[PDB]
């Protein structure tokens, strides 16, 4: 999936990332990072897989290991169609709109101030990002 | 600056870029292309570098090494302020669509029907990408 790298994502900005869920989805993952082997803030919109059914996975990886996961019930996606979430973070929380308006809040556990990647994953296309 | 890579942009679709030019700029450019060490298109948007004074530079680059240089004198440009460009093209040729609404041709050198990365370079700051 796309990768969009090079960014400077600085705490109390906003990063929005839209696109389309494929017709016939899984999943697909938002991953936002600093470092190559990292992932800071990964959050895989399970419509089924594994266990999960229309559950947000959300999790950090370092140096190419899992943390701990966590999930959310709220789940507001269809498979087809278009998506927009929004990312703000201070230093100890991830703060993710959900576009209906859910928010779900993700420990900062790395206590990054600034994030130079974001890339999708999984049964989706990237449409459009913005970062101001 | 930013690069989007593992963009999938075809024949017939539009990419847009819109960002902000530095307040003390002499030129960024905006660079598509397919393969690792070659540029499709590089847009030049000198405000002052070289010979050039608002100009538009545009060229390609193969192997590390440019071609031949076009310019166009239409430069809806200024240093500090929000700019926006629309990129379309065909097997011949691409469409760079200026924010005042004037077209730069350009050949399509390589013959390409897709690309697959988009970077900015120089003295301003990427701020969205649209594909679709
Ligand atoms: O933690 C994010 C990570 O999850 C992986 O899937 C886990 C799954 O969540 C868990 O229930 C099961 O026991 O183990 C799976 C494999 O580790 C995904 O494979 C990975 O891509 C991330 O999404
Ligand atoms: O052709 C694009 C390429 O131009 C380089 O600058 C040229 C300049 O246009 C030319 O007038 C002068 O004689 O040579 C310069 C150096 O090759 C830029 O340096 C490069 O970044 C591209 O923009």
């Amino acid at each position: 999936g796309v990768e969009v790298k090079n960014i400077t994502f600085k705490l109390g900005m906003y990063l929005t990332v839209g696109g389309v869920v494929n017709s016939n989805a899984n999943r697909f993952s938002i991953n936002v990072g600093e470092s190559t082997d990292s992932i800071a803030l990964h959050i895989d919109h399970r419509f089924s897989y594994g266990a999960d059914q229309n559950t947000i996975v959300l999790n950090s990886m370092v140096d190419d290991g899992w943390q701990q996961e966590q999930r959310s019930k709220n789940f507001p996606f269809t498979a087809g169609e278009h998506f927009q979430i929004t990312i703000t973070f201070d230093i100890d929380t991830f703060y993710i709109q959900l576009p209906d308006g859910h928010k779900v809040e993700f420990p900062n556990r790395h206590g990054d101030e600034a994030f130079n990647f974001i890339y999708l994953a999984g049964d989706a296309r990237l449409t459009f990002v913005r970062l101001e």
